[PDB]
């Protein structure tokens, strides 16, 4: 029987690359998405064309709220419903936007989105994954630049730091169950659709190893390593995949 | 005119020692409290007996909610109302209890643990900066964030987030001359709520004297960071842990 | 045409497992050794039985001295003489013993051995490796997951391993324009000494959250193989803990 | 009655400022120096004019060699010879220059100077200080930029990383003797005339807090705190005094 994985925010970009590589490795996949329904369905269609009945989509908002625990439980339930097991959880979904300290969304909403997606949803997903339970593991998508953060991104940075804390705490606590918990920390990988080429190039020029951003596949490669049998003693580790960006002084 | 400081969770224990030392150093102080009204007022009475009209109290729940931003704005406003200025913010108040991953609702635990340790510090930081000399913020962190207590994930998440706030706010508020630093205790003032067996077990782990920190020793590092002797220091977290975090399993 | 790797301290234990896995992956290997000649040669003979002319040995003391730079240049040169190329360097060789700060080796010898093997030799080997490269080139340094929670009375050892982290970062930064990646693997508790009492071994094993056991040499080698692979080609300046969670455990 | 301190590389710049502040605080001081004999003797004269018999100079090369242990023992011995006690050791002396990995000093000399001054001499001085033994402590001058080093400074950076390791290891091991071991990590401070004006200006503009370097006195202020009674539970801590420099991404 093939193992099964949940990847959050998997419709596009890094999440899609992770889902694709897991699928190529032989996993059945739950493609979680929030707004990108067409892209999620397009991906699931492609994966099911390769191997029938090996991909499903699952919609959920991962903003913090009193129903978030139930939503996260349902994402894990959806993997069991489709595939009868859940071996791997990848916490990839993430809100990212500035929240300046000095001056449409209310600050309450910004907290709920930035802390919810980057930290609280991963925590609740981790609880539900563990409660339901071989090579079991969780991979959290972190950020290599958390100690040298983008200016005016405090709430986002708080969220990613909290995710490091979760990775460590959950690795410690879930080790007796044989559930490994690790992270992959990109530097600059895919730049946003909205960003102009000149701004993209400004970031690219900072990277020592090739003056280019990580491909989505390069990020996925590290995730696949951590979920593999080649990482079976690794827990509580966060692997930077940043081309040396974090080593470069101001 | 004397500078003024807000200390959250200042009625007891480390917060109280911080408020006392700031006041002894010459600050006027806002003593924030949640449940400990009697102790907050007793502290204010003590400090005001030393110097009239130099200590006030301010009540607020720092749990995350729809009203937390307003509560935090009002804590900062209370300092400006009482004293006409706010030079120092100490983010000390903190919920701390286990939240096991496998088996209050969990969402209430998120609100309390992440609210007190991270979101309230952020909102207080925003309000402090917006309302603006030796201005600074000190966040009470945790020397054991990378070797956390078992089954304290949400607490540990909150303290990690507070490290991130310390760094992000240091970076962003530096142009305004506002420094942002942290003090990271190991074990300090182990409470009655711990058993004597657990208390001795922790104390014996501490390389420097096999004892916990006093609240005053924690306060000493806060006083340094707000002082003129720290005017180039921002984004720094000082462990006050007697070497505890250096000790392997 | 097959790539080539130098592994220092490759006769036994973790270095041996790394050399074996690299060879299984398709590398030709230089098996460096200091005192363990019989084991280095037995490994080479095993690997050459698998594929002829794919393993050589190279003897050197990696203690710090005025001749260390020449010794390290010669190790790298040996790979070029054997195989015509040198694609991977693994800095594994390491002295490890206590050096108490307070009350038969002299302290200058302990400095030389502990700082030489763990830090200075890796630096000189890195220099020589890079100079010959003035494709998937990379260096892997064997670090230590417990450098911030060190064994009592191991100051010089711990200094050496911290220095090795600094080399990893500095060399990653500087060698990036040459396409040479520089990374680390940081064991927690892996192979214990055979002569250590099982009761003492078990004291260490019981500390490890993930399985209450030490890492095998092969599990350490798995992380090295990942870092030198095509699946790690954007990774430089990273140190992967392979510690079963040990470093997360408070006192 | 008055406690005594050894400060290495104390003739000039940051070491001088540390020696002056310790002296103003009530310490008797050993002013160690290597080449700066005239400055060392002038400083001792200044401090002795303020309080007689409270300062001496001590010359030593702190380059690694087989005689370095004897030299370090002699520096501590010089404190006992002059003052009858040695309460504080400040490891400040430091060689700093590039050592590129790819191509008048030989590489062995570069290793000896950079690793000796920044790491091995601090270790040997720490040994001798501890063996010869209240508020006893050691302060190591570290570097806030150890994880974002200057390009082509590998040996220097290795030395400073080793000094972090010593700070931790010695804090752990010397705690039972009541000796605290801490560090102060500058970013940019008191940029020297020898540095080109253009390079000085470039580094100053990187610093978030005031777009300026630290004065020597600001560095010394952190050393004074760590040796004081207000730091009596602090050991194994390294305090950045960097104006936020280390927080700034490339
Ligand atoms: N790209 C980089 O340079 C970079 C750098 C450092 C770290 N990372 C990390 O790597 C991961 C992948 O990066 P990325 O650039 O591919 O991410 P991204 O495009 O910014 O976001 C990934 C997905 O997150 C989902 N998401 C956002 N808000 C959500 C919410 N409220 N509820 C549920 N899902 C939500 C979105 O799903 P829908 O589209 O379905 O709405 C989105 O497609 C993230 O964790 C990111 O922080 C990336
Ligand atoms: N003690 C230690 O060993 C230790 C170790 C590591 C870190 N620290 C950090 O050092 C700081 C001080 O420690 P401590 O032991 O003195 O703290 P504490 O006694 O656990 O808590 C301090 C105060 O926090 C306030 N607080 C708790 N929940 C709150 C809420 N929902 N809203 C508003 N205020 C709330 C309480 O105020 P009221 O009493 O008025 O309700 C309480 O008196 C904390 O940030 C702690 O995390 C302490
Ligand atoms: N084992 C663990 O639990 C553990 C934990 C943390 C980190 N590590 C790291 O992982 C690596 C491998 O560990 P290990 O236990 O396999 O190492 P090890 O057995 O202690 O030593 C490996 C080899 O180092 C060589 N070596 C020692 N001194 C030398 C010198 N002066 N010159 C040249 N070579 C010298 C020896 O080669 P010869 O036998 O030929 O003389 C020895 O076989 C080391 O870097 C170690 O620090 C291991
Ligand atoms: N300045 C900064 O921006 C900065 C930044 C980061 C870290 N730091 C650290 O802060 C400390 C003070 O910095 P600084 O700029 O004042 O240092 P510095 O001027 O570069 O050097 C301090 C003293 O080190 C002594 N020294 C050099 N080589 C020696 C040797 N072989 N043997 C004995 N002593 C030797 C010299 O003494 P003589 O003159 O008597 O020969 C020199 O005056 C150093 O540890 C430095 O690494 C400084
Ligand atoms: C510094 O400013 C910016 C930087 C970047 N960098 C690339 C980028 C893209 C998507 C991302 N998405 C998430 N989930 N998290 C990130 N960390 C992230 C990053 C790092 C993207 C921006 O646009 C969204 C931006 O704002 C203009
Ligand atoms: C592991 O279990 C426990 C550990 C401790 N340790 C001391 C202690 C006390 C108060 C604290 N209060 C806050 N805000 N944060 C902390 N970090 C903290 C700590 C660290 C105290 C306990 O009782 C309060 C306890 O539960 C029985
Ligand atoms: C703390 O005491 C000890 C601990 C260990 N632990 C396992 C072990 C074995 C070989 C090692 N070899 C090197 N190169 N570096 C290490 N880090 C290392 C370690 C970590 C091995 C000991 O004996 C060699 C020992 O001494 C009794
Ligand atoms: C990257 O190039 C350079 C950088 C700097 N930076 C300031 C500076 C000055 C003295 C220093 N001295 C020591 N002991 N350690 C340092 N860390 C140090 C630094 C950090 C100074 C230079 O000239 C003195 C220089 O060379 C041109």
């Amino acid at each position: 029987e093939a193992p099964a994985a949940v990847v959050t925010g998997a419709a596009k970009r890094i999440g899609r690359a992770i889902a694709v590589k897991l699928h190529q490795t032989g996993y059945r996949v739950v493609i979680h998405y929030h707004n990108s329904a067409e892209a999620a369905v397009s991906l699931a269609d492609e994966l099911n064309k390769e191997r029938s009945n090996t991909a499903v989509v699952c919609q959920a908002d991962l903003t913090n709220s009193n129903v978030l625990p139930a939503s996260c439980e349902e994402i894990i339930n959806s993997c069991f419903r489709a595939f009868g097991r859940c071996d791997v959880l990848v916490n990839n979904a993430s809100a990212f936007y500035p929240t300046p300290l000095v001056q449409g969304k209310t600050v309450e909403t910004q907290v709920a989105e930035l802390i919810g997606t980057n930290a609280i949803a991963p925590f609740l997903l981790t609880m539900s994954f563990a409660q339901r339970q071989s090579n079991l593991s969780i991979v959290n998508l972190c950020d290599a630049m958390v100690d040298q953060p983008c200016m005016a991104f405090s709430l986002y940075n708080m969220g990613k730091h909290a995710l490091v804390g979760l990775t460590q705490s959950a690795a410690l606590e879930l080790a007796p169950y044989g559930i490994r918990v690790n992270g992959v920390a990109p530097g600059v990988s895919l730049l946003p659709v909205a960003m102009g080429e000149e701004e993209k190039d400004k970031w690219r020029r900072k990277v020592p190893l090739g003056r280019r951003e990580a491909s989505a596949e390069q990020i996925a490669d590290a995730v696949i390593f951590l979920v593999s049998g080649s990482a079976q003693y690794i827990t509580g580790s966060i692997i930077k995949v940043d081309g040396g960006l974090s080593l470069v002084h101001a």
